[PDB]
């Protein structure tokens, strides 16, 4: 997250991290057994980290639990990036506290200019590269469809948003991947892609999960 702020320790309580030796990606948990995430960031050995502020630090509101199963979505084209979602499975159900939580899903899809949270441990820096071991959060409005469109022509399709700034300065960036975009309570967006991090004119592009919602429910029902 670039221009961003120092979220709080468990302020943020559906946020995971992806770690496979390492952080490599966000995401949002959505029940005490599944995670949503970025299917770019698909990997085998992903153990799923819950409970953190400092990735670095054994802090004492941790839970570490592995993935036994992870569905990269049907129609996901790593070339474009459209449909870029997946879901991962816990081994064992999470438990459930205030610093552990579930985001609810979507029931209607957001509008532009509604105000979102975005979070995760990515890149601070838009010229140079810093990670950051505390979780860092944006506040930032979804923007229209126009403009999105208009700032990435041929590439946004209607399972994507841009939310942002397009002035530049402010945005999520490398490493936040796979992460939340939650508005009123409702997680409306996974980080998904963008040029560079934080540039004028070039928002961050996001999956638009109120498209996904039957599609989650049905794969958690039968998995
Ligand atoms: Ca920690």
């Amino acid at each position: 997250i670039v221009g961003g702020y120092t979220c709080g320790a468990n302020t943020v309580p559906y946020q995971v991290s992806l770690n496979s030796g390492y952080h490599f990606c966000g995401g949002s948990l959505i029940n005490s057994q599944w995670v949503v995430s970025a299917a770019h960031c698909y990997k085998s050995g992903i153990q799923v980290r819950l409970g953190e502020d400092n990735i670095n630090v054994v802090e004492g509101n941790e839970q570490f639990i592995s993935a036994s199963k992870s569905i990269v979505h049907p129609s996901y084209n790593s070339n474009t990036l459209n449909n870029d979602i997946m879901l991962i499975k816990l081994k064992s159900a999470a438990s459930l506290n205030s610093r552990v939580a579930s985001i609810s899903l979507p029931t209607s899809c957001a509008s532009a200019g509604t105000q979102c949270l975005i979070s995760g441990w990515g890149n601070t820096k838009s010229s140079g590269t810093s990670y950051p071991d505390v979780l860092k959060c944006l506040k930032a409005p979804i923007l229209s469809d126009s403009s999105c469109k208009s700032a990435y022509p041929g590439q946004i399709t209607s399972n994507m948003f841009c939310a942002g700034y397009l002035e530049g300065g402010k945005d999520s960036c490398q490493g936040d991947s796979g992460g939340p975009v939650v508005c009123s309570g409702k997680l409306q967006g996974i980080v998904s892609w963008g040029s560079g991090c934080a540039q004028k004119n070039k928002p961050g592009v996001y999956t638009k999960v109120c498209n996904y919602v039957s599609w989650i429910k049905q794969t958690i029902a039968s998995n």
